[PDB]
DNA sequence: TTGCAGTGCCCACAGAGGCCAGCAGGGGGCGCTAGTGAGGTGGTTTTTATATGTTTTGTTATGTATTGTTTATTTTCCCTTTAATTTTAGGATATGAAAACAAGAAT
């Protein structure tokens, strides 16, 4: 529930950034799954990415499936819904990306693992 | 004149072939109808589309609460100066205790 944790009043953004760093050092797959799930539920898609469906089958059919499994109740998406709670949601989202990527610049960002999948999925979407 | 060898004629029943009704062969043209097949029109609904009313969303303005700012009255740390207050002899007191005297008592 990293989408909800980042959204619903995160006390310290660097704290959950370090939590994601610790989970990635523990196991790359689960932290990558959590980051992808965070991005998908940040896109307004209420579908949840699973371990095998992230690991095995590719990103374009993931995009097609989440287009089929968007599960909307309205046409609005979290980038345009009214204001306050969602405005601070968007700010926390941007700051989480910035702090998470910038904090790993010393040793983690040269493992050549997360950026391939992240770039592929984000480019496809 | 006759017997014999050969001819004439008349009939008749077969023999034959045209005449004729009967009958079957292939094909042309009409009287009439059941049964679909398709095409056109009308009705129905229906579905898209359009417009109106209500409500939801976004924007604006006012009031309250929070943070900051130079005063500003504590307040408090640090002097130099007294006002109790304490300590050390120095003399006087007192209350005791021997010491001498005087008074019973004994020898």
């Amino acid at each position: 529930t990293l989408f909800e944790v980042v959204k619903l009043g995160k006390s310290a953004m660097q704290s959950v950034v370090d939590d994601w760093i610790e989970s990635y050092k523990q196991d790359r797959d689960i932290a990558l799954l959590d980051l992808i799930n965070f991005f998908i539920q940040c896109s307004g898609c209420r579908g949840t990415v699973r371990i095998e469906m992230f690991r095995n089958m590719q990103n374009a059919e993931i995009i097609r499936k989440m287009t089929e499994e968007f599960d909307e109740d309205s046409g609005d998406y979290p980038l345009t819904m009214p204001g306050p709670q969602w405005k601070k949601f968007r700010s926390n989202f941007c700051e989480f990306i910035g702090v998470l990527i910038r904090q790993c610049q010393y040793s983690i960002i040269y493992d050549e693992y997360m950026m391939d999948t992240v770039i592929s999925l984000l480019t496809g979407l």
